[PDB]
């Protein structure tokens, strides 16, 4: 059984911590507590193999953006995470993104963008198609909509960062 470093960010409020709760114990959080920085281990099967995940949930309202690089210098797999609700979620993303790869030094890290939320669509307000873009534009990067409310592509979010770091 290999571990994984996985980390979850995005700007406040997207449903980092509701997705993460979701996919480790099954619940779906309602409330909106902000977080500082929690860490889930869970044991999961992907492609047959017993994976040891290490997941950081993160705090989307950080006090600087330096707070943020330790955690990508030892990440190994990112979940990029904005609301398709709240226009200003998508706009941050950019500067996460950057700060990524200037960490790590590197044009290449497994990495999957996470429009959430997708059950609200009376309130959409980013575009499928315009995520779906965002992530060709970083280099044919994963993309999927989730909802951790309805539980659509929670699962997939961590599967598909262990399939990415497999490669
Ligand atoms: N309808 C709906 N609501 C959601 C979804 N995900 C999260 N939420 C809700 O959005 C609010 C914020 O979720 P939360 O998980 O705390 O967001 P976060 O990104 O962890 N915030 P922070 O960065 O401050 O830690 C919560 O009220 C939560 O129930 C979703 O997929 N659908
Ligand atoms: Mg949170």
């Amino acid at each position: 059984m290999r571990e994984y470093k996985l980390v979850v960010l995005g700007s406040g409020g997207v449903g980092k911590s509701a997705l993460t709760v979701q996919f480790v114990q099954g619940i779906f959080v309602e409330k909106y507590d902000p977080t500082i920085e929690d860490s889930y281990r869970k044991q999961v099967e992907v492609d047959a193999q017993q994976c040891m995940l290490e997941i950081l949930d993160t705090a989307g309202t950080e006090q600087f953006a330096a707070m943020r690089d330790l955690y990508m210098k030892n990440g190994q797999g990112f979940a990029l995470v904005y609301s398709i609700t709240a226009q200003s979620t998508f706009n941050d993303l950019q500067d996460l993104r950057e700060q990524i790869l200037r960490v790590k030094d590197t044009d290449d890290v497994p990495m999957i963008l996470v429009g959430n939320k997708c059950d609200l669509e009376d309130e959409r307000v980013v575009g499928k198609e315009q995520g779906q873009n965002l992530a060709r534009q970083w280099s044919n990067c994963a993309f999927l909509e989730s909802s951790a409310k309805s539980k659509i592509n929670v699962n997939e979010i961590f599967y598909d960062l262990v399939r990415q770091i497999n490669r």
